[PDB]
Order: structure tokens, then sequence, then C-alpha cells
């Protein structure tokens, strides 16, 4: 089962919004890798675009290394540093219950990953548990961020001139975690990644969100029902029963102006001071490590 003379494939290990991911062997390097394949018959080619964004992100903490991109047989190919399980996988393994300590350990790192992407001029646009993966081996305690398939530039690399406040008619990424600005058809900016992470954190605390599992016939009526339930659930109701920092977080992100540089440090501190007041330490002992 070959991809040229370069890689052998072992098995399929995931399928994201486009293409498929295989665990494979990098023959030259003698190491396992994650190989993403997009069929060259695609009339909506995305992999090359995603590969360039991953190239631009290289070097950051918790960004997987891109090994090789090209075309082999019937596929466009992107080969990446192989990572461990996703937070969605780990959360389901933990029966959808994380300890406050694990939620805060994860928050600290997730905020930094998002910050890093923003430092490189992009909005992620698909912040969700499936898009954060733990490292392998000695890097088992480091949270990585993946899926740059929806990532879009928000400022000029030279000047830092922010994109104009403008409409965006698509609900692009996952509706469960989308920002209210996004539901209102406004272009996503740095605030919106952070608000989405707020919903991810509350999802980790609750096991599910109140707008999750609403049935509808059209895919646009499902989005409309999520949008309504999200807009009708105040942050204070959503976060009832958990430390106030979760609400403060969400309120801070909803209060950001479109072009505001978020105070990521403040947001990490909110959760860090909570974490220390609870008597935890940043030892990277997660719930799945016990
Ligand atoms: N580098 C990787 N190592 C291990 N698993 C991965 C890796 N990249 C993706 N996966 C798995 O495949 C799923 C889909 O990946 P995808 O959304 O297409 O990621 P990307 O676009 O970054 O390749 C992910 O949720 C994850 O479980």
């Amino acid at each position: 089962l070959r991809v040229g003379n370069r890689y052998r494939l072992g098995r399929k290990i995931g399928s994201g919004s486009f293409g498929d991911i295989y665990l494979g062997t990098d023959i030259a390097a003698g190491e396992e890798v994650a190989i993403k394949l997009e069929c060259v018959k695609t009339k909506h080619p995305q992999l090359h675009i995603e590969s360039k964004i991953y190239k631009m992100m290289q070097g950051g903490v918790g960004i997987p290394t891109i090994r090789w991109c090209g075309a082999e047989g019937d596929y466009n190919v992107m080969v990446m540093e192989l990572l461990g399980p996703s937070l969605e996988d780990l959360f389901n393994f933990c029966s959808r219950k994380f300890s406050l300590k694990t939620v805060l350990l994860l928050a600290d790192q997730m905020i930094s990953r998002i910050e890093y992407i923003h430092s490189k001029n992009f909005i992620h646009r698909d912040v969700k548990p499936d898009n954060f993966l733990m490292g392998l081996g000695k890097k088992g305690n480091l949270v990585y961020i993946i899926d740059f398939g929806l990532a879009k530039k928000y400022r000029d690399a030279r000047t830092h001139q922010h994109i104009p406040y403008r409409e965006n008619k698509n609900l692009t990424g996952t509706a469960r975690y989308a920002s209210i600005n996004t539901h209102l058809g406004i272009e996503q900016s740095r605030r919106d990644d952070l608000e989405s992470l707020g919903y991810v954190l509350m999802y980790f605390n609750l096991g599910s969100l109140p707008w999750q599992g609403l049935k509808a016939a059209t895919k646009r009526q499902k989005y409309e029902r999520i949008s309504e339930k999200k807009m009708s659930t105040p942050i204070e109701v959503l976060c009832k029963g958990y430390p106030s920092e979760f609400a403060t977080y969400l309120n801070f992100c909803r209060s950001l102006r479109f072009d505001d540089k978020p105070d990521y440090s403040y947001l990490r501190q909110l959760f860090r001071n909570l974490f220390h007041r609870q008597g935890f330490s940043y030892d990277y002992v997660f719930d799945w490590n016990m």
C-alpha cells in the first residue's frame, strides 16, 4: 500500500472536512507520519492551500511540522508530523467528564495556540476539540492545534492593517462552537476564535452544550435553531455552577471589538489564578494520565 516510493500507508485514522488522514511510514526517515490525501478529481481543491498555511505556521509551539507536499498517483499529498489523540477522543474516552484541573490545563495551552496563529496573521475559524491533539512521547503533555483548512488572513503581514469590518454570509466552521458574530453573518476576527474556545471549555465542563442535539430537516434550519438557542441562553445561565472565570472569559470575548487585539495574557491569568486558588500546579497530569 504505497504512496510513490516515499510512504507506505498503514491505516486510515481520520477524515476531516476534506480528504483523509492515514497513519503511514516515511520510508527514507524510518518513522511514522500522518498522511493526508485529497483526490486529484476534486473540483474544490484545498490541500495545497492548507499546506501553505501550515508552512507559514511552522516553528510555533504546538504546531505540527509539515514533512512533504506533492502529488503521487491519484492524490494530492500532505505529510505531517504524527500526533497523538484529539481532545474529542480523549474526552469521549473520559466519558465526557473532565476535571476542572484538566479543563484549566487545557485552556492555558489552547489560548496560547490561538494567540500564535493570530501572531502569524491568520484567524483559525474552526476551534473545536477535534482540532487539538496531544503530542507523542515526551511531547505527550503538549497540546497541538491542527486543521488550517478554513484559516483566513485578518491583517497584512508587513503593515498589520486589519481587514475591514465586513459581512460574511457563510457559517463556515462548526455551528456548535461558532461565535454569535458568526451567526449574525459578520466576518470572523481574533475575538471569534477566543469566543469559540469559550464554548469548547464549557462543553468540556458540561459534557454537552444546550444548543447541541436539536433536530431539523434542512441543514440551514439546524443552524437557525442553534443560532436561536445560543442567542437565547445568557452566558450567566450557560456557565451556572462553574467558576465565574468561565463567564468572565466569554463576556470578555463577546465584548471585544472586531479589530481589537485580545488580551490573551489576561485571559490565561484568569484561569491560572483560579487554578492556583484551587491548589493545582501545572504538572501536566491530565485526567487520562491517571
Ligand atoms: N498530524 C496528525 N497526527 C495524528 N492524527 C491526525 C493528525 N492530523 C489529523 N489527524 C486526525 O484526523 C482528523 C482529521 O484531520 P483534519 O481535520 O483533516 O486535519 P489537518 O487538516 O490538520 O490534516 C483529526 O481530528 C485527527 O484525529
